[PDB]
Parts: C-alpha cells; sequence; structure tokens
C-alpha cells in the first residue's frame, strides 16, 4: 500500500527546455502523513499564479466522518483547511483552519468546492447536516442541510503569495431547493463560465433514508453564481437531474454525485460516479439538458471526486515547448523556436473501484473518451485532483496510502508535480 516518495529541490518554476527536457516526476510526496484521530480529507489544488500553490482539504475533528463517509454529521466538527507552496509545491506551509478550527456542529464544514481565476478564491462547502445518513429521518434532523462559503483574497500571486479568508456565511437555498431535499456539495475544483465571473455551482442532492431503512436516490441541481464578496445563488441552469435506480439495493440509483466537467453557457455537462451498490464500474456522461440523459462511457469509475483538467491548445505533450514563454502564452510556446501552437488535451484521474488504484487518462476534448492507456498514479486512493503551473508542468493532489488499521477511510494527503512529456511516454502512442 505504501508509495515510492520523490522529494526534490526544484528550481521552483521551470525556465528553459534544457533544464526540463530530462525530467519525470519531479515531486511525489505525502504533505500531510500521521494525523492521530483526525481525517484531512477531500483536497482540491489550485495554481495561484507563479510559483504559487494552495491545497484545499476537510479535516474531520476526532472522529471518521458519517457511516457514508460524509465529513458533517450534523454534530461532529469539521474544518476547512489551507496549505500555501511558493516554491511550485518543493514546500508546503503547516495546514490552518480557514476561519479558525471548527468546535461545533453549527461551525463545522466540508467537502470543499473551489473556485479560482485570479484573485480571489472562493469555497463553497456543505455544512449542517450535509448528505450524511444517520440515524434520524431527515425531516427530524435540527442541523438539517446547509450551504456555507467563504472567500479568500490572495495577494502576491506574482511573488510569494499570501491569502486571507472571509468569515463563513451561510449561502441560502430559500426557494432554490425545497425542505425536504437534503443536500449538500461533492468536494472538486469548481467550473466557472467563458466570462470569467459566472460560478457553476453544483447542489447534490439525496435522499438517503436513516440507518434501518437506508436509501440513497441521488440528482443534482447547477445554479449560476457571480463571483462576489458576498455570494447569493442565481438562476437555474437546466432541469433537476434524478438518476434511476440501480441494479442493486432497492433504492440506490445506479449513479451518485455529478461534478461539472464543461458549460457553454447553455447546458453543464457531467460526468456522474458510479453507484458500487447496483452501478456498472463506468462513469456517466450527461447533461443538464433532460432529468436523466447520463450515458455510459467506457471510462472506469467508483466512489470519490476525480480530477480533471482541459488544456486550450497548451498541451505540448513529447515536444518541446518553452516554459517561461509557457508563463505568458501557454498556448503559443512549442517547438524549439518557442513560439507553436499546443493543442487541447483533457487529464483525467480516479479510482477504478472503491477506494483502489487511482489512474489517470488523456480523454478526447470534444466528446471525453479515453485514450487506451493510462498510468497509475496510487495504489489505493479515492479523491484527487489536477492542475497546471505557469510553466506548463502539472500538479496533482491525491489520497494516496490507505491506513487499513484505521477505523473509516484514513488517508495521506500527497502533492505530485509531472512533466508533460513524461505524461505523453506513459499516456499516448
Ligand atoms: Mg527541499
Ligand atoms: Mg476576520
Amino acid at each position: 500500500n505504501q508509495e515510492d516518495e520523490i522529494k526534490e529541490n526544484t528550481g521552483g518554476l521551470q525556465t528553459s527546455w534544457d533544464q526540463i527536457k530530462d525530467k519525470t516526476i519531479m515531486n511525489d510526496y505525502a504533505v500531510i502523513g500521521e494525523s492521530g484521530g483526525d481525517y484531512y480529507r477531500n483536497p482540491v489544488i489550485v495554481a495561484l499564479g507563479g510559483a504559487n500553490v494552495l491545497i484545499v482539504t476537510e479535516k474531520r475533528i476526532n472522529y471518521p466522518g458519517s457511516a457514508n463517509d460524509i465529513g458533517v454529521n450534523g454534530s461532529k466538527p469539521v474544518s476547512i483547511v489551507y496549505l500555501l507552496s511558493s516554491d511550485a509545491g518543493d514546500n508546503f506551509s503547516s495546514p490552518l483552519p480557514i476561519g479558525g478550527e471548527s468546535t461545533s456542529a453549527d461551525n463545522a464544514v466540508s467537502a470543499p468546492v473551489v473556485y479560482y481565476k485570479k484573485d480571489k478564491v472562493y469555497v463553497i462547502a456543505s455544512a449542517g447536516a450535509g448528505i450524511s445518513r444517520t440515524d434520524q429521518d431527515y425531516s427530524a434532523r435540527n442541523p438539517k442541510s446547509m450551504l456555507k462559503y467563504s472567500v479568500g483574497t490572495v495577494t502576491g500571486a506574482d511573488n510569494k503569495a499570501s491569502i486571507q479568508w472571509s468569515e463563513w456565511k451561510e449561502l441560502s437555498v430559500s426557494g432554490k431547493i425545497g425542505e425536504n431535499v437534503q443536500f449538500g456539495t461533492h468536494s472538486g475544483r469548481g467550473i466557472i463560465a467563458s466570462d470569467g465571473t459566472t460560478m457553476v455551482l453544483p447542489i447534490i442532492t439525496a435522499e438517503q433514508g436513516k440507518n434501518g431503512a437506508a436509501k440513497e436516490m441521488m440528482g443534482a441541481e447547477f445554479y449560476k453564481v457571480t463571483a462576489n464578496d458576498t455570494l447569493t445563488i442565481g438562476e437555474k441552469i437546466g432541469q433537476t437531474v434524478k438518476f434511476a435506480q440501480g441494479s442493486g439495493t432497492s433504492g440506490f440509483s445506479k449513479y451518485k454525485e455529478a461534478k461539472p466537467i464543461a458549460y457553454d453557457n447553455t447546458k453543464v455537462t457531467y460526468f456522474a460516479v458510479p453507484n458500487p451498490d447496483g452501478g456498472d464500474g463506468k462513469m456517466g456522461k450527461g447533461d443538464s439538458g433532460a432529468e436523466n440523459n447520463v450515458t455510459s462511457t467506457t471510462i472506469p469509475g467508483s466512489e470519490g471526486s476525480f480530477g480533471f483538467l482541459k488544456l486550450t491548445g497548451s498541451w505540448y505533450g513529447a515536444n518541446q515547448y518553452d516554459p517561461s514563454k509557457y508563463a505568458s502564452n501557454p498556448s503559443q510556446a512549442g517547438g524549439a523556436t518557442g513560439d507553436q501552437a499546443g493543442k487541447d488535451e483533457v487529464l483525467f484521474s480516479h479510482v477504478t473501484t472503491p477506494a483502489g488504484q487511482n489512474q489517470m487518462r488523456l480523454l478526447d476534448p470534444q466528446q471525453y473518451e479515453p485514450l487506451s492507456k493510462s498510468l497509475q498514479i496510487s495504489k489505493t486512493s479515492k479523491s484527487s485532483s489536477i492542475d497546471v503551473l505557469p510553466d506548463g508542468t502539472i500538479i496533482v493532489v491525491a489520497e494516496k496510502e490507505r491506513n487499513t488499521g484505521a477505523s473509516g477511510l484514513k488517508f495521506n494527503i500527497f502533492f505530485s508535480r509531472y512533466t508533460q512529456s513524461y505524461l505523453s511516454s506513459q499516456l499516448e502512442y
């Protein structure tokens, strides 16, 4: 179950093809290791600008999470923490809780959805009950479901960045989601539309029943949210998504959490994770045009938050490019002359069985269908997240090295950095 770690003093951002051409795995190490009774889970990674990297994670305080692996459960403290690097991930600060350490159910937050374009980081989190399944019917629970958000103001992203977070505030769903709908978030990097200001908010819905009469009928609603220091929920995008009963336990839907992979200002396209209880082991693809148009893909998948990065003309793969030029014009940096166009590409990583092996893949940027090759990035995992640095190298945060002696799902949090040529050599023909 243990990984072979690489810890290097890179130069920070790379600045020339000669420096980078022979490098493959530039870093691959646990930024968070043993943590006693605390569980660090569901990480998301952000390249802030320059050599600055942000990792956001939930922290379940002295307990493993709900029985269905949700951070909040309407009674235990759960924080959302952040780590910062100013040397392209060579070194990360010790994790700090956004807004101070959680102390009760009333300030607990988990499953962060993280949005960023350039000066402000927006984190929208599950709060109160989340989509946790407990002993009570949802209608009887007192902390019911809630959404909360914090805004991180970024300073110095072109030197060595600092962030300060606003107070957690409630993001009301009144008039958007009815009572009864138990709802929450599913961890990941959030989509910002082409205008740079409209965020896509995916609200996960779930009929969970209770212990002794469990259900898991899941769905989603997508909403516009305008980037702002005060957030409010805007217009609905398309239809309410509801997944159908699977072939397993009665009341368990074939797919669980839907996560946006694209938004064209008209419809949200989503990948949905297959239910290990009644699904087909493959990621599902659908969009907000209908209540349920999801179709099976050929991508193997399971529970958890997949990583997904779309590059627009900025993938050079095995071909030479100028990493200094990449910082100012990522789509025009290729060739020995340093000014050729790259191509579109999608990078995707997810586990193939529950808490199993994490495979990275290239997907076609129009239909998101996989190429034939896949690269194992972890023996044991569940959630991961991908981004690209201003020098063109690929960064990943992922749960790895499951502690099988621990009560729930306990992992270490890994940071990894790869050259595009290495990834190409493993994923392309
Ligand atoms: Mg070092
Ligand atoms: Mg304050």
